[PDB]
């Protein structure tokens, strides 16, 4: 009854593919081709309404392309993924947000900030610092583990709720 294009972004190694493959195939990948980009589909009921999700798992290279702009423009909501043990990945979030804003030609784009790898003890990004970032962006923040599945469905489903909220703006 409604289709949603979701796009998963963030630095290399943060767990984009792991999170996506957990959601879709219900297993954790220890190693997955670091540059392949593909889309996945899945149907989910969220708040009583059937959602047909088309999920783009981004990767590729550190480069601009008009082709990438074109697929990114199709996205209706974005997961901004960092790893909680990788401060550089957190620092990179700003860039991803900016580039989304660019291609969507909009400051108000449905997004969720995702702190992945929450199962690891060696955290270098505080929950508070993320929460404050997400506050400044006006978006939710969810901590996930693709390894244990903690928060995986929540991250994706919260993004759909964000998209729904926006489509009524
Ligand atoms: C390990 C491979 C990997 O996961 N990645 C490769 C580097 N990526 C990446 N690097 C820099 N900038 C990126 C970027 F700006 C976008 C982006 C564009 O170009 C337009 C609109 C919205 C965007 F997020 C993307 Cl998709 C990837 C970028 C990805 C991570
Ligand atoms: N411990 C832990 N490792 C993870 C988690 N998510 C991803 N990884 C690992 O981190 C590495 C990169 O994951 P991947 O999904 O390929 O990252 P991507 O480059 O963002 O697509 C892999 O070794 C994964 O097994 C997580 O939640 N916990
Ligand atoms: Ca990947
Ligand atoms: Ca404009
Ligand atoms: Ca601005
Ligand atoms: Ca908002």
């Amino acid at each position: 009854m409604t289709e949603y294009k979701l796009v998963v972004v963030g630095a290399c190694g943060v767990g984009k593919s792991a999170l996506t493959i957990q959601l879709i195939q219900n297993h954790f990948v220890d190693e997955y081709d670091p540059t392949i980009e593909d889309s996945y589909r899945k149907q989910v009921v969220i708040d009583g309404e059937t959602s047909l999700l088309d999920i783009l798992d981004t990767a590729g290279q550190e480069e601009y392309s008009a082709m990438r702009d074109q697929y990114m423009r199709t996205g209706e909501g974005f997961l901004l993924v960092f790893a909680i043990n990788n401060t550089k990945s957190f620092e990179d979030i700003h860039h991803y947000r900016e580039q989304i804003k660019r291609v969507k030609d909009s400051e108000d784009v449905p997004m969720v900030l995702v702190g992945n790898k929450s199962d690891l003890p060696s955290r270098t990004v505080d929950t508070k610092q993320a929460q404050d970032l997400a506050r400044s962006y006006g978006i939710p923040f969810i901590e996930t583990s693709a390894k244990t599945r903690q928060g995986v469905d929540d991250a994706f489903y919260t993004l759909v709720r964000e998209i729904r909220k926006h489509k009524e703006k």
